[PDB]
DNA sequence: ATGAGACGCTGGCGATTAGCTAATCGCCAGCGTCTCATCTTTATGCGCC
């Protein structure tokens, strides 16, 4: 039992995220609901995870000694 | 076997008399700490269907 709301407010972390999530999810639901009430071909999203190099990633995480 | 019907300075002043939002800008915003624990999550480091 998780409604279209609630489940978002059942997530882990800070409430700063819950607002944004509720916004984007309701936007997506409306987007599919407008364009013929049928699911689109693809949905592309942007992720904050980028690929750093080995040298820099080991240089910043090099234990102090 | 006669005695009613016919009605004004106002407009254009002053001069009281009375009364009201709005546009511009500036100021200035309760805050101080610690303890205690609690969980996460991240950077790096190790494995083949």
């Amino acid at each position: 039992g998780d409604s279209l709301h609630e489940h978002i407010a059942n997530l882990a972390g800070s409430p700063a995220i819950k607002k944004g999530i509720l916004q984007t999810v309701k936007v997506v639901d409306e987007l599919v609901k407008v364009m013929g009430r049928h699911k689109p071909e693809n949905i592309v999203i942007e992720m904050a995870r980028e690929n750093q190099t080995t040298q820099k990633g080991q240089k910043n995480s090099r234990e102090r000694m």
